[PDB]
């Protein structure tokens, strides 16, 4: 339903999902 991948700060954290 939605994918959140991105850094920022060292939240580098990416994924995706539904």
């Amino acid at each position: 339903s939605y994918c959140n991948c991105l850094c920022r700060r060292g939240v580098c954290r990416c994924i995706c999902t539904i």
